[PDB]
């Protein structure tokens, strides 16, 4: 069903939160290797979860479910913000620019909390 599929990207969407907040004690302990390897596992772990994003959206359309639609119309959005930011975050670590990366981080942070507070709302229309 959609929801076991809600409930698969919604897992998903918890490891990344896991593995960004380790990544955030490996930037703040100076441990640039760690940090490479958390990016790069982030990269995978988001570009998943947009994917599992997409097919409940295109399902909730093929289903004619309006609510559903509206909803994942407004998180996927946030949700590419959250990308952009990320990326940004991604290019900072390459260059070296350390005050661009804790920005970043902090930022991401807001997007995502802000993000998530639409979940409630998409699991009852789904
Ligand atoms: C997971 C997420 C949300 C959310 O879960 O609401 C909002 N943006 N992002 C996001 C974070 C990093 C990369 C791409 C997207």
């Amino acid at each position: 069903s959609v929801k076991s599929e809600y409930a698969e990207a919604a897992a998903v969407g918890q490891e990344a939160v896991a593995v960004f907040n380790t990544m955030k004690a490996a930037f703040q302990n100076g441990d640039k290797e760690a940090v490479a390897q958390y990016l790069a596992r982030l990269a995978s772990l988001y570009t998943r979860h947009e994917e599992l994003l997409n097919r409940i959206l295109e399902k909730a359309r093929r289903e004619g479910n309006k609510e559903a639609v509206t909803l994942m119309n407004e998180f996927t959005a946030t949700f590419q913000t959250g990308k952009s930011i990320f990326n940004a975050m991604v290019a900072a670590f390459k260059n070296g620019d350390d005050d661009s990366f804790e920005s970043y981080l902090q930022a991401l942070e807001k997007v995502t909390a802000k993000g998530e507070t639409l979940a409630d709302q998409i699991a009852k229309a789904l």
